[PDB]
């Protein structure tokens, strides 16, 4: 059983969506059952808060649906997901820090544009912009959701 969490910010825009396209993703393979899938926040303040609108109709648009609820990362998560896949330099300079102070900590941590075979690293807050914003997101994901499933590095 392999294991992946999707960390941004606030949980509520770039990782919900990076979730629900992985967990369309191992569907539509039919090894589903194989992973475990989920996202989480590096920060507290957005928990219990379901996705924002326009990536809940970003996923729709796709036909795709989500129920998550934002959650923030825990300790354990460091200790029991095979990979956390975050969207920018700020998540990852936060989670190799607190990854530090875990001493059972068996995730690899990398970016999840780090697989993009189009080479967009950099997975941008579009909270602050618009629908298309969110669309670029989606399109990142899952470009980025397949070569990682396709090859971990």
């Amino acid at each position: 059983t392999k294991s992946v969490l999707f960390v941004c910010r606030g949980n509520k825009c770039r990782s919900p969506i990076a979730e629900a396209v992985f967990r369309k993703l191992v569907t539509d393979q039919n090894i589903s059952e194989n992973w475990v899938i989920d996202s989480g926040a590096v920060s507290d303040w957005n928990v219990g808060r379901s996705p924002d609108p326009r990536a809940v109709s970003c996923l729709r648009n796709h036909g795709i649906h989500t129920a998550h609820k934002a959650r923030q990362i825990t300790k354990e998560d460091f200790a029991t997901f095979d990979y956390i896949l975050c969207m920018d330099e700020s998540n990852l300079r936060d989670l190799n820090r607190k990854s530090n102070q875990v001493k059972t900590c068996k995730a690899k941590i990398e970016l999840l544009g780090s697989y993009d075979p189009q080479k967009q690293l950099i997975i941008e807050d579009p909270y602050y912009g618009n629908d298309s914003d969110f669309e670029t997101v989606y399109q990142q994901c899952v470009r980025c959701c397949r070569a990682f499933l396709e090859k971990a590095h």
